[PDB]
Parts: structure tokens; C-alpha cells; sequence
């Protein structure tokens, strides 16, 4: 049984037109906002699930307004059957849109591309005292409108933390964190259990880029959590480095380096994927790889 029936209508407003996935230890449904007339995302979990997760998600949405790769806060509620959030729909997800490329690759000029954007978000989550620990493709969308479609989107937070305290300034890691998320572009630190930091979503975002030029990272077929923890940790990086343009030394070497408690250089990231466009001749306003004929 899903959360919600086709046809229900929350608060009297939205009616949920279908499921489509998809968090978040929670549920996300497309949904027809009855007095925007437009539809919407809704995302809702359970009120009786140990885990309830939206609370802050919403706060976390909330304080990222106004940055660009967030989807705009429409509302939210809470009732004794469930908690939910409404918020800007989007288009096609990446991991989906990468699978539609012939090989299961995009071009550089597309990942890199996209690189920017998806940096852009993680920083911007970052400044807000927000870790992601999500980052995956299929957490990133398109846009479905004229004025969005070249703009990505970031869109849960369903396992967000907080990294900053009282006075804003790096909390104390904890003993043990249980690591929940997608193995596959999880850090070596998440995967020895070991509490998340600003670098492990840079990580992600390595392991993701490296998936999109290549089509594929070595583990990608094992399931098994901890199978897949001894063959990242043990396995020589520089060799993921093989295809990627060669200004990805500094990005692997960066990230390589940091640790909880450090700041990253996001600038030193940037630049490797600036300066590897301008060296391939890559604009701006050049078309994505799925508007290609
Ligand atoms: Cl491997 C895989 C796993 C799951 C999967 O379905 C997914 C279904 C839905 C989403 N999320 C969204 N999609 C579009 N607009 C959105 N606005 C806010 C959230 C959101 C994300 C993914 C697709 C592929």
C-alpha cells in the first residue's frame, strides 16, 4: 500500500494525480495543485515511522530560497496520518537521463557542464550548515519549463544533517553514524560508518562525474554494501582519473585531503571545471545532450 491513493486531495488543494518514487524514507507523488491549477511535487512520509525526517527537510528547503537549484517551497502540513510537503515539480532526473544516452555516457561537455551545477548546490546546501549525504544522480533534475529546462535541480534532503552548531562553526562528529544512503557514490568514510563531512558530498559528486564521462565505475555491479566499501578503499583512484579531463588530478587530489573538519575549496573545484571547458572550447548556453538531434 502506498501512503496515498490516486485521487486524494491533501488539505483540500492537492490531488494526487501518482506516485513517482522516490525519496526520501518517504514517498513523492506528482500532484495537481486545484487552486495554482499547476502541478506539483508532493512528498509525503508516514506518522507512525520511527524516522520523520521532514521537519527539518522543510527548514532546510526553506533557508535555501532565492538560491538557485532548489525547487520553490510551496507548502507543508502535518496530520496524524502523515507529514507532507509540496514544492516546484521538475523534469527528468539525471540517472534516468543518462541511461537514455546510447553507451550510458554523456559527453564531457555535458558532464562538465552539469558538474558546475551540481557544485553550485552543494555548495550552496554547505552554506546553509547543511550536509547533503545523498548526492546521487537521480537527485538531480532538469527543469520542465522554458525559463528551467537548461537549469539542474537539487531535490531531497530527506537525509540532510546539520554539520554546524549554535555558534555555526563544525558540531562534534558522533561516535557511530549509521550510513543510509546510496551505496554506490558513497565516500569510503560513509562506508566505514564514520560521520559525514562537507568532503564525503564532494565525493559523491566525483564518483557521479566519473559515472557520467565514463558510463560506468568499477563497483557497479556489486550490491552488497560492504563489498563495494573494500573495493573503493582499496582500489587506486588515480586510475578513475584516466579518462576525465587531466585538470581532475587537483579535484581528486583536493577532496583526497580533506577530512570532518575541514573546509573545502570549492573555488579549487570550480576552476578544474571551468578551465577544462575553456581548453575544449565548451560555452555556457551550449545545448545538453538530450536536446541533440
Ligand atoms: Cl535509480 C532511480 C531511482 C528513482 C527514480 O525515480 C525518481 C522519482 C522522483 C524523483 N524526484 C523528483 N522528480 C521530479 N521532480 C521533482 N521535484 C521534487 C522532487 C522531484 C527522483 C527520482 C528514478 C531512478
Amino acid at each position: 500500500a502506498d501512503i496515498l491513493p490516486a485521487n486524494y486531495v491533501v488539505k483540500d488543494r492537492w490531488k494526487v494525480l501518482k506516485k513517482i518514487g522516490g525519496g526520501g524514507f518517504g514517498e513523492i507523488y506528482e500532484a495537481m495543485d486545484l487552486l495554482t491549477r499547476e502541478n506539483v511535487a508532493l512528498k509525503v512520509e508516514s506518522a507512525q515511522q520511527p524516522k520523520q525526517v521532514l521537519k527539518m527537510e522543510v527548514a532546510v528547503l526553506k533557508k535555501l530560497q532565492g538560491k538557485d537549484h532548489v525547487c520553490r517551497f510551496i507548502g507543508c502540513g502535518r496530520n496524524e496520518k502523515f507529514n507532507y510537503v509540496v514544492m516546484q515539480l521538475q523534469g527528468r532526473n539525471l540517472a534516468d537521463l543518462r541511461r537514455s544516452q546510447p553507451r550510458g555516457t554523456f559527453t564531457l561537455s555535458t558532464t562538465l557542464r552539469l558538474g558546475k551545477q551540481i557544485l553550485e548546490s552543494i555548495e550552496a546546501i554547505h552554506s546553509v550548515g547543511f550536509l547533503h549525504r545523498d548526492i546521487k544522480p537521480s537527485n538531480f533534475a532538469m527543469g520542465r519549463l522554458p525559463s528551467t529546462y537548461r537549469k539542474c535541480y537539487m531535490l531531497d534532503f530527506g537525509l540532510a544533517r546539520q554539520y554546524t552548531n549554535t555558534t555555526g562553526d563544525v558540531r562534534p562528529p558522533r561516535n557511530v553514524a549509521g550510513f543510509r544512503g546510496t551505496v554506490r557514490y558513497a565516500s569510503v568514510n560513509a562506508h566505514k560508518n564514520r560521520e559525514m563531512g562537507r568532503h564525503d558530498d564532494l565525493w559523491s559528486l566525483f564518483y557521479m562525474l566519473v559515472e557520467f564521462a565514463v558510463g560506468q565505475l568499477p563497483w557497479r555491479k556489486i550490491k552488497d554494501k560492504e563489498q563495494v566499501g573494500m573495493i573503493k578503499e582499496k582500489y587506486e583512484h588515480r586510475m578513475l582519473l584516466k579518462h576525465m579531463p587531466s585538470e581532475f588530478h587537483l579535484f581528486l587530489d583536493h577532496i583526497a585531503s580533506l577530512d570532518y573538519f575541514t573546509k573545502p575549496d570549492y573555488q579549487l573545484i570550480m576552476s578544474v571545471f571551468e578551465n577544462s571547458m575553456k581548453e575544449r572550447g565548451i560555452a555556457e548556453n551550449e545545448a545538453f545532450d538530450w536536446e541533440k538531434a
